[PDB]
């Protein structure tokens, strides 16, 4: 499928945070458009409200807490307990610490080792456990929490370097 | 579906161009990692070669002719004539001048035009060709010409503004 040299549609998936609703007057009625707050912001990304299909995040976790998720899940150098015990004991605690950042840890942790290593039946379980918090905590109140599992899945399977 | 204040997730798409595939030894199998350039490159993702979904685009475009695309389709302030027959002849040669980035200027203009004022019969049809030549001219040698053809589409409709 791929080989060096190759060059492809990479999707930069990352927060944005809707800071104005401009409204026109089209075709006589009422029309919306979006100014986006994107890359902390170093990007306004202006679009039609109607041709908008971008899943939304509870305001809870917000904009930096979203980007925060995706640079948990794409942090390239982790560490995590070499023995079984240790490893799933600091994870079970994670799951229940309330914070979304180390829930993310989990769901990171647990998909890299699926890849590599594979998992423990228990390992298998968590990392479903985890998923369903990681997304129960930023889907807003079926298939967006189906897209965002997508999505951070994906994000956790990539390894993200800066170099500016 | 929106309101100020709100936060979603933005995909924000560009070219990305493998510098490297390097392989690790994995249950026994060899399995590919792919490092991939990213924005410029200010990013460097690495991630698993089987868990890539990211759709091709031909080397005679290549990464910058891509990023050069996204440019052209996501451009805030453009200029188009006023009357009918000047813009149709203006993009009648854009067409056929066998420069993608003008190919890209009609997808984009008459992607706008549809949303705001609506399409006279021959600009509804030449938006369509337009769209299948941009499409044929970047994607590798039909659900990659689908997927590529609803990217570029939702950029086209886009204004980038950039300030670092």
């Amino acid at each position: 499928i791929f080989k060096v040299g190759d060059t492809v549609v990479y999707p930069h998936h990352g927060a944005a945070l809707v800071e104005a609703i401009e409204t026109r007057t089209i075709k006589g009625e009422q029309k919306e458009y979006l100014v986006l707050k994107v890359a902390q912001g170093d990007l306004t990304v202006r679009v039609p409200a109607e041709n908008a299909e971008y899943v939304g995040v509870r305001d809870v976790v917000g904009q930096e807490g979203l980007d925060k998720v995706f640079q948990v899940l794409r942090a390239p150098h982790t560490e995590e307990p070499t023995n079984w015990s240790r490893r799933y004991k600091a994870n079970l605690e994670k799951l229940a610490s309330g914070d979304v950042n180390k829930v993310a840890e989990v769901v990171r942790d647990l998909w890299r080792r699926d890849q590599e290593r594979g998992l423990s039946a228990g390992e298998k379980r968590m990392l479903a456990k985890a998923r369903q918090i990681l997304v129960g905590e930023l889907a807003l109140a079926a298939k967006a929490e189906t897209i965002l599992d997508e999505v951070l899945a994906a994000a956790a399977l990539e390894h993200h370097h800066h170099h500016h």
